[PDB]
């Protein structure tokens, strides 16, 4: 009894367990998850790797350790009696078999609900998903697999890559991650919109001059390079996060909370939006600054693990519209970039101007701002009699900060909020089979087309906002930008 | 034109009844806070007129008043009284008007001066004062204004005659009258908020909201001068002026422009479709003393010796009107005021209606909008979010924003402070209009006859309390729902 | 409902022996009588510079209009009631016996009178100054209609209506404009604020603008020379459409009183801005050759008017309220004489419908109001093809008042208003500050026009008018559509 | 081609053809849309049934012959070279086996697409489907059959029928009808929502005050009583054609014309439709009229073929609701009956008073109407200053009559445009596997009450509107009527 709307054995297997993915987050997170006692009674970790690592509490103690409590010491021993390891290549069946049996060697492992987390590199998915399906699977009970990376580089190829696991495992049994979906405020974006009236006729076009979805980072390529030039910020970033963050603003009002209703509300926006057009894109590359220090002096040619001559975009700012009578016209902002000036991810609302103006254009548009991170915080700036022996107006905004309202409450993890949800079988902040096709449908023309006549992105600087052509693209589809606005704490 | 912050024409501030509580208490510092604060034109004269024979500006002036003063102020201090001077006479022989007006031309400049007269008296004088002003005082260039402080008489008769004796002399745009509420910042802060945000347009309806709060509370009862009181009845004494006013800029329609005029007419507008309030709809309740308290807590109403002995006067009233239009026709507006509550507190609240077409299992509580004018001037919407942390279904929250932390700096202004610069700027769109006055009577005086008539007896309340429980199950049956499911933290 | 039941009143015309009085105001004057709308004791008294006979004598050989034969009886009836007086328009002696000759009647000192003006707006100054003087009944009204409150000039129209206002009251000031008083313009207040149906499409939300149509097919039948004076503006817009846009714009009244109308219209006036050079499309007609009669005499081969006159028969204006409501939308007066022609129209198009899933096959809505001929209002809509068709195509919900309500009689516009200034309703006339707005908005362009005295655009006889106009309305926003089939 | 977005050989096989439905409405439809020359080139007609028929031309020109024209004699003829006769039993393979060869021995028999309308009693249904996709089956082209009453009657009995066709048949196969969405003015109703802004922002629960679809019948059980008795008006009309009309009246605007994204707009209006409440439920039976003629004077029970004490309703309004942001808290009133006093199909709004009356109360709710048959109409009743001498309004309306403004074009039968349907493919105008679902499930609960407590139903004479009963629970549920609306031509 836990799960917000009796007890078995679970197993929870860590495939690539030796990963830097594993040992930095699944491992941890799955710790703090037993830690507030959020996971059933009868539950065993079992990590699985290529390498033969030293025991189920001295390798997997001494590379995990993220956040250690000096008091938690008993429940910590605790729980790495629940540990155990097995090592195994991820392709002969023969390794596979020798889990299996231990996995029914644990306490009732023939009984237990086997949940299968993939922290491992895409290629070796074709091929795990296979041996799990034929010796791995349990007789009794529920399987289930989460799948890290739910993206290839190319359609016709993750159609592939897709369709085969497909092939073995049903959909109710297919939880494709995307771990923005599991971070606070992305989450109450629905309660928000679906359980207030003052947002409610106010949420079309009618009302809405355009929507922005900002995505920033502050560090550039930390020296990995190498590995991100293969798929370039639209599909490491835009492509996945961005667009579910759309799906979650744009949506219609679904038949209910169920997962299977919302999904559909989502994918029914998707399936408005017109393939992008590379007239309403911006592409950009940072280049290392010189006045900075450490990696803010190094661009992003300077990393070694990068081919010396790549055109790849560390910035992207596009244009998308939804075709239906709600959002008809109003054009959607997704910018996103590496080595900027900051950090933060927030969704922005400006509305259009007051009809039939009276205050002799001294106003400014309305804004909703629903900042995800960091410091999760909602505000609306508006208009209010300048404060004082005054009579014109200037702008103030209504205000709900998380840190002060709620200093108490600590925000759970992304991971620990999802993992929960597999537990209790909620596929409502996965994504569905569906929902990936038609993100392909949108950007593969453009991505297509960009790798063909391979574009020069615009040069910038380590730690600006980014290509001036990116702003002057907003302002040019709709958005007004006031340096006009004061704010204190 | 210019924002009123820039006037170098000679300008003379005549305080009428200069010895007045009134005139020491709160005249005749704003006066100076406004000269402090550099907001008064550089050629302003003050000239304190009364029936005492009374000791020039630095004498029986000075001493009486002196309300905030601070120490490295002393020489703009001085500077002030060089501007201020005295004249004594009575408020009705031509004689006393006539060197009034002397002493006024006596001034550098006095004949082509803009003059402007605050009425700091009683009522009653107000007929021959006026009449007096209009032909001996009148300045020959420069404008007259003339400042009302008691709009509102004992009688429907009594105030209307008066009114019409005014009006005969001067004109309309000459007549400032007072209602102080219009000038305290939140109040004002009304119009801009809804009329210069898209976030709070599409909203303000019928089809949104279900009803409105207009609220005022003093903790203290009647401190001991009970038997003034006894004579107006919280009715005429807050909510047929400072509630109403509330009303109308919380429901007037948008104005041509922000010209006093424009606005005035959306306001009276409003009142012309509200029909005479029902005695059906009405609360009253007088206050007890509390035996458990302390000082004045423990003397009720009747325990005043000034009160007689067997009065039926409200303390306490509620009441609903009806705005019948197109925006308005069925959402109740409901006025509530007290003496001797729980706390002290001014506020405009809107309740929205359930959101349509429920999806969490009625787990959502209507949303609200809080204009809080005083204390710690704030406004805030009551709304629903995401219950924090590894929850799922939803919790009350708000958006807020209030004056002291956003704007720890800027000092607000008194009420009396805007207003009177209003009259020196010459914007009368604070002040209420003759056809403003009239419409307010027109509402309340069925009501208040038949309570003189049946005399009926008031429901007591202890003092301090939050008043009759009859209140609030008035409240409920007329369409508000409350739930004490909210936390607030700071 | 027409519900002191009956008093005596005098129906007083002064300037009787007018075009207007023969050919308007004797005849309405007459079949109010004859529907018993009048009240019993009723007395017509002409009044004019000339003494034509008594009254059965030569008032019954000029008017005549609309007799029929078993009427005789009334008919003989009503002239028992009518009487004449002759006199100069500025003399006290002549006034003088006009009064004793009221208090003659039966009970002439006690009844109400009602003084209509059916003479040149110069006399005006005079007749309103003795009628003060000399006229004024002691027991009961007095109300004045004024047949034309617009003048010439800006500063003679002002000066005009000031005099007026120091001697009567605006409750005595009847001023005209029998637009207001047409079947269809009335019932433009019923149509929108007593249905739900219109309610919350009228708006900047829905409307992409607002046409208001005045088209005459005949030009100026030889009198060009007194046109020429004031021109197509002055003559139909700045009166009588601006008056339809008031009533198709104003915010919903408080109730409906005669003012609290009048407040909602004047309103919308103070929020238009002065007429900007740019969206005026001027035009002059030439006559045509294939044509036959008038129809080939244009405009200059007129007699009557200057030789080089640029004075316009036809204008199309654009205008915009700046408030909440029609913040944006355009406004399209047009107007003018010697067209294809005679209508007076309402028309409202709408935006296209957001998400179409029609693939563009769908065109825009539009509610029309035709004040006149055969009074109508009717909406434009989409609806499937019928019979074995997917595809949608243009249709209407129409309401033709001739076949609806074939028996009753629509009233002519007079009549309704003379009725008005019995019964004391404002309501259907000009306010002062209404024509102190409509001056405010037209002086600028007027006066610019005659400065710079520009040519206005040729457009033959019989045609729709300059193509520059329609090119203006499209510019604007309007979008027509030649594809719309129309059957009876 | 007729549709937008050639001459394969076409069978149009009857099931059935000796039918009643068949000779009176099947094979005529079938030859009206040979006649307009509708059909492909190459189509042939084969009539099938159980008794040994003489040949096509003998026997089957002898039964049909419904809308005959004098100089048409010439295609008349042409038609019947088309059309071929198959006699056997609806069970045995022989009997099929035969068929199939005789198609085949048809020009092209192997390569034609091949239709099935079943016209014939819902209890052979799972023999028929049975043999047809065994022996039956067109190698190449398209098979699609066409099931009269897809409504069985109990929920159980009629899933259990739905499920063995649905595991021989694939969804884009079956054709299931209900002839009322085929009807002009029924089709209509799409494009006058979702094609105008007149009526776009008043389609509303701000606005609308109630709906109300009816259906009447001027005539009773015309002798047949027998048949009727096992269904009851409720399970005859207003589970299927009614709730279609309000699916069509109340759904969300489709992302497309396409047959299924419609579908699932329909559907989705159903799932939010609570259990109907035997509170809001109305039942009456006819009882013959003293003074009337002929079949007049016998009531329901008068009717031999019908148990002499039976309760079945030949009579029922309805109250539903629709839990959604749209319609949340406006009543649906379902009102039908047979033996009244006309015979209309008709959709109605009435619409809320205007907010703040400054008319005194005179004015009167509007109402939009749209009337199915007879006489095809759609108008809007509405408030006009009264013409003349008048300040006051009265009521009048904007209309559009289709016998006067199309006074040319002749409107199809529903069974012409339907089957057309089906030659082109789309399924718009059919119901689809879920639809049904969803009907029974609102029903049953009531339809099984009902035949439990046998209620006896209020009696009402033949001829007149019905119970007042009815009319009391419209006004109790928000439905205001006022007698006072004038109408002439
Ligand atoms: N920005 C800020 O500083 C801030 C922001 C949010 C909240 N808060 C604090 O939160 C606390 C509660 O917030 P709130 O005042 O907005 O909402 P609330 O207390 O839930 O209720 C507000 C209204 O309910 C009335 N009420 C209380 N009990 C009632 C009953 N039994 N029957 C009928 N009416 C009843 C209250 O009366 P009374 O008026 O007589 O009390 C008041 O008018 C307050 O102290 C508020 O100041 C402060």
């Amino acid at each position: 009894h836990v799960c917000g709307i009796q007890s078995d054995t679970h197993i929870f297997i860590i495939m690539g367990a030796s990963g830097d993915l594993a040992k930095k987050k699944i491992y941890p997170t799955i710790w703090w998850l037993f830690r507030d006692g959020l996971l059933p009674e009868n539950t065993f970790i079992v990590g699985y790797a290529r390498s033969r690592l030293t025991v189920a509490d001295i390798r997997k103690q001494s590379e995990p350790f993220f956040k250690a409590t000096p008091e938690e010491k008993l429940k910590l021993e605790d729980f790495f009696a629940r540990n155990s390891y097995v090592a195994g290549q991820y392709d002969d069946a023969a390794s596979y078999q020798r889990l299996n049996s231990h996995m029914n060697a644990l306490h009732l492992g023939s009984q237990a609900n086997r949940l299968f987390y993939l922290a491992l590199p895409p290629t070796v998915y074709e091929a795990v998903t296979k041996n799990i399906h034929e010796s791995c699977m349990s007789q009794i009970g529920w399987n289930r697999i989460i799948v890290e990376k739910p993206f290839g580089r190319d359609l016709q190829s993750s159609d592939r890559l897709s369709n085969h696991i497909s092939s073995l495992f049903r959909e109710d049994q297919i939880y494709r991650i995307d771990h923005y979906l599991g971070k606070e405020m992305v989450q109450n974006l629905m309660v928000l919109r679906f359980a207030n009236r003052i947002f409610g006729p106010i949420w079309n076009r009618d009302n809405i001059a355009c929507v922005i979805l900002t995505f920033k980072e502050p560090f550039g390529t930390e020296g990995r390079g190498g590995y991100f030039d293969e798929f370039g910020i639209i599909r490491d970033v835009m492509q996945n996060h961005l667009l579910q963050m759309l799906c979650l603003v744009a949506m219609e009002k679904p038949a209910s909370t169920n997962s299977d209703d919302v999904r559909d509300e989502k994918v029914k926006v998707l399936k408005c939006i017109s393939e992008v057009q590379a007239n309403n894109v911006v592409l950009g590359q940072y280049v290392g600054n010189p006045d900075g220090e450490g990696e803010a002096t190094k661009g992003y040619l300077d990393d070694p693990t990068v081919p010396r001559g790549s055109t790849t975009a560390t910035f992207a700012a596009v244009v998308l519209y939804v075709e239906n009578e709600r959002w008809d016209g109003v054009p959607f902002i997704l910018r996103c970039g590496k080595a900027l000036n900051e950090r933060k991810a927030e969704v922005r609302l400006q509305f259009h101007d007051v009809a039939g103006d009276i205050f002799h254009q001294q106003c400014k548009r309305n804004e909703l701002v629903i900042r995800v991170q960091p410091n999760e915080a909602v505000y609306t700036k508006m208009m209010t009699k300048k404060p004082g022996m005054f009579f014109n107006p200037e702008e103030s905004e209504l205000d709900l900060t998380y840190g002060n309202r709620y200093k108490n409450v600590k925000l759970p993890d992304a991971y620990e909020r999802l993992i929960l949800d597999v537990f209790c079988g909620s596929q409502m902040h996965f994504v569905r089979s569906d929902e990936l096709l038609e993100a392909w449908r949108i950007f593969t023309p453009l991505l297509h087309q960009i790798e063909l006549e391979k574009p020069k992105p615009i040069p910038y600087i380590y730690g600006s906002r980014g290509p001036t052509e990116a702003d002057e693209l907003m302002k040019r589809v709709g958005f007004q930008y006031e340096g006009t606005y004061k704010w204190v704490n």
